[PDB]
């Protein structure tokens, strides 16, 4: 798939406003991964035992890494589909390391839809939007393919 460059606009438009918080951006995005399919929290080791919303927003743990994921997924996106190097790393870690089956990826891709569309309902309206879902389905397919190319596939 390719984007055009009105809809990298729309994209790079509402996350402009994202980092004006990255860590609050991570905080809401994370949790309601966590919440909405409680299966993911599994895969992590240092956060498994939260049991409520209070102790994931209270652990300061949880709040430093919505920022590295919120950091390395920004950093994708600036490169408008010229992401071949930053992917390597990623596909590398989250399918041998950590095991992350392709559908986790399109659970926190919904989560990251919920929190910008109740967070910035003026930049994220239908077509900003359908710009951001491209953008994460061209991050998925990308991913799947590098999985693939690695001996995982999931
Ligand atoms: C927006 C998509 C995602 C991005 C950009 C991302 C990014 C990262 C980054 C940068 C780290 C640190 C370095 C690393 O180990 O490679 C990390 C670690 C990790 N990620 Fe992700 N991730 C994503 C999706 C997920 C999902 C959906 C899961 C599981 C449901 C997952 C599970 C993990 C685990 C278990 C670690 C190790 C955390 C720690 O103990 O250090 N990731 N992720």
């Amino acid at each position: 798939m390719v984007l055009s460059e009105g809809e990298w606009q729309l994209v790079l438009h509402v996350w402009a406003k994202v980092e004006a918080d990255v860590a609050g951006h991570g905080q809401d995005i994370l949790i309601r991964l966590f919440k909405s399919h409680p299966e993911t929290l599994e895969k992590f080791d240092r956060f498994k035992h939260l049991k409520t919303e209070a102790e994931m927003k209270a652990s300061e743990d949880l709040k430093k890494h919505g920022v590295t994921v919120l950091t390395a997924l920004g950093a994708i996106l600036k490169k408008k589909g010229h992401h071949e190097a930053e992917l390597k790393p990623l596909a590398q870690s989250h399918a041998t390391k950590h095991k992350i089956p392709i559908k986790y990826l399109e659970f926190i891709s919904e989560a990251i839809i919920h929190v910008l569309h109740s967070r910035h309902p003026g930049n994220f309206g239908a077509d900003a939007q359908g710009a951001m879902n491209k953008a994460l389905e061209l991050f998925r397919k990308d991913i799947a393919a590098k999985y693939k190319e690695l001996g995982y596939q999931g």
